[PDB]
């Protein structure tokens, strides 16, 4: 648990939730202080808990570290700040980012989603929005709050309840069965590199989510945005495998990226 007296907060928000705010601060470790971000909120505060503890299991350098919890005026857990913020925000403002650039990020994505696969961990909310940018060519995996260790003995996460979910993001096996495995953050995986070419517009722009299962249930798919490479293009539409079975798993994901980012220099 960290000292509340070494943890300044600045008063601008990152962002924000039913669950409160994330704001921007400074905490004093040892001899000098570390810019993180931190997120201040009876259920939310074991969520939080639950949070810091699927980040405290991992280390990776493509997803964002935690430095602890704090109990104070409300209960806070401070993390490392990726101070250039959300992919979809910055490609947004930077539309001149070369599409390698772009290559080289989604791949990042890539390892850290295939070391959490390895760990058995679903993050179950992957998308543009929750990838942080440490510099323009450094991403890392961010908001474990919908995130679940899977159990050692199964490979999927069964949702008692449909709370307010990321539907435009989530495989029909997640919006049909509730189940959520990794193969379904691979699907998720894809409309985030759809995001990524697409310089961070939104997905199935004015569609509810309901239209989009709809849409997907016909076979159909967002097509190839404004110069987003073929073989990137190609790869979305393998993430969006209906079957789950025939979909890839992070390891081919990132194999394949990999391989094609190396190729381009
Ligand atoms: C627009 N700008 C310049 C910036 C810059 C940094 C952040 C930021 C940096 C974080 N770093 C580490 C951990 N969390 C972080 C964070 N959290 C918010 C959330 C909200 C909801 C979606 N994902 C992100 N935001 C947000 N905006």
């Amino acid at each position: 648990y960290l000292d509340r007296k070494l943890l300044t907060l600045e008063d601008k928000e990152l962002g924000s939730g039913n669950f409160g705010t994330v704001k921007k601060g400074y905490y004093q470790m040892k001899k000098v202080v570390k810019t993180v971000a931190v997120k201040i909120l009876p259920a939310l505060k074991d969520e939080l808990l639950a949070e810091a503890n699927v980040m405290q299991q991992l280390d990776n350098p493509y997803i964002v570290r935690m430095i602890g919890i704090c109990e104070a005026e409300s209960w806070m857990l401070v993390m490392e700040m990726a101070e250039l913020g959300p992919l979809n925000k910055y490609l947004q403002q930077n539309r001149h980012v070369k599409d390698k650039n772009i290559i080289e990020l989604v791949h990042q994505v890539s390892m850290g989603m295939k070391y959490l696969e390895e760990s058995n961990f679903v993050h179950r909310d992957l998308a543009a929005r929750n990838v942080l940018l440490v510099t323009q060519h450094y991403a890392k995996i961010s908001d474990f709050g919908l995130s679940k260790a899977l159990r050692a003995d199964e490979n999927y996460y069964k949702a008692q309840t449909h709370g307010k979910w990321p539907v435009k993001w989530y495989a029909p096996e997640c919006i049909n069965y509730y189940k959520f495995s990794s193969k379904s953050d691979v699907w998720s995986f894809g409309v985030l590199m759809w995001e990524a070419f697409s310089y961070g517009q939104k997905p199935y722009r004015g569609m509810k989510g309901s239209e989009v299962t709809a849409m997907l249930e016909k076979g159909e798919r967002m097509g190839c945005p404004a110069g987003c490479p073929r073989e990137m293009y190609d790869l979305m539409n393998l993430c969006w495998t209906y079957d789950v079975e025939n979909r890839p798993g992070f390891a081919a994901v990132e194999l394949r990226l990999r391989n094609y980012y190396y190729d381009v220099v």
